[PDB]
């Protein structure tokens, strides 16, 4: 099982925007072969950043959810968050799980 | 749900010490009450640190559990086993589940 984490430094302002926006990114990728499971992590401190964790059955399925229409109608997010809603870049982390407490 | 991400920044040259580890200890959390699941993300460059995350039925069922011998006990049999062999601290990192596609 292979997990992103995309740190998005939204202000407190856009939080609700920003989840609003988001609900429409996490119905694209439903139906995505691979896809397993989708979070979206409010901090408990405002000043952190949101956390989208997806869970996908492999890195393939991932790269092939990158390069996918779904993918790109997502974005139009984001796309409607103004600039001035984010303290920064997005950061992006990838991950192998390697203990699951399920099964 | 609440969710909590410990970032560990071990070494490479230690990280199969830190998993090994980690597995020895990871069941004593399962009987806690509010306890849902835990995963070991390790990252997929091993200059980044590995990340322990653990979803949880409330914020206080997390912190009940902090307060456990369980985690007295489990953090003894890993918080101690590897030496220092570490980048830096652990960083944790505390959520609110908003979405969720389950
Ligand atoms: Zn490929
Ligand atoms: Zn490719
Ligand atoms: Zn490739
Ligand atoms: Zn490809
Ligand atoms: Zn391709
Ligand atoms: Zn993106
Ligand atoms: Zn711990």
């Amino acid at each position: 099982m292979f997990v992103t984490m995309n740190r998005i430094p939204v202000r407190p302002e856009y939080a609700e925007q920003f989840e609003e926006a988001f609900r429409q990114r996490a119905r694209l990728v439903d139906r995505m072969p691979g896809f397993i499971r989708n979070l979206v992590l409010r901090p408990k401190n405002p000043g952190d950043p949101y956390v989208v964790m997806t869970l996908w059955e492999s890195e393939e399925a991932f790269r092939a959810w990158t390069e996918s229409p779904a993918f790109k109608e997502g974005h139009a997010r984001s796309g409607t968050l103004p600039k001035e809603a984010f303290l920064g870049p997005n950061r992006l982390e990838a991950f192998e799980v390697v203990l699951d407490s399920e099964g």
